[PDB]
């Protein structure tokens, strides 16, 4: 579903009108309507991440390292590379994989948690995701994907 229209969809209180007013100002400018966000697994809220008081920041990079048990199957960081690539990283600054954390950390989603509530958060964050332009912002975590792309789940008829 739209961005936008899933913010005032997963509200958990109505209460937060003048957040949402303001929050879908973002459709305008800063893809708001841009990005499409559905269920991409299908899982439970863990109560490790709504019990515990997180921060804005920490609990988004703290969430991060909760769906990242493994990093890559072949091996990583075996050694370094020497040149001037490095160069261009540290004149650039090259982002690593907490990239996300700096779109989450971003005001406009502080509102979202709030709406939809930390449940719901790390609901979206984990069991959905985000779609923006040609991007993914909360990341495809499927790894297990040999040859084909989804696998086709046992039919289910009318009782």
């Amino acid at each position: 579903m739209r961005f936008d229209q899933y913010v005032d969809e997963n509200k958990s209180s109505d209460d937060f009108e003048p957040l949402i007013h303001d929050l879908f100002e973002t459709r305008w400018h800063g893809t708001g309507r841009e990005i499409w966000i559905e269920r991409v697994k299908d899982r439970k809220i863990p109560s490790t991440l709504v019990k515990p008081n997180y921060s804005h920041e920490e609990l988004i990079d703290m969430l991060i390292g909760y769906l990242a048990d493994n990093r890559y199957e072949n091996a990583l960081i075996n050694g370094l590379v020497t040149g001037d690539d490095l160069e261009i990283a540290n004149s650039y600054g090259f982002k690593g994989r907490n990239a996300v954390t700096n779109l989450l950390k971003s005001p406009e989603f502080r509102l979202v948690h709030t709406i939809i509530g930390t449940e719901t958060f790390l609901d979206l964050l984990i069991n959905y995701s985000a779609r923006m332009g040609n991007v993914y912002l909360w990341g495809e975590l499927n790894e297990s994907n040999y040859k084909t792309q989804c696998k086709s789940s046992e039919n289910l008829y009318f009782q």
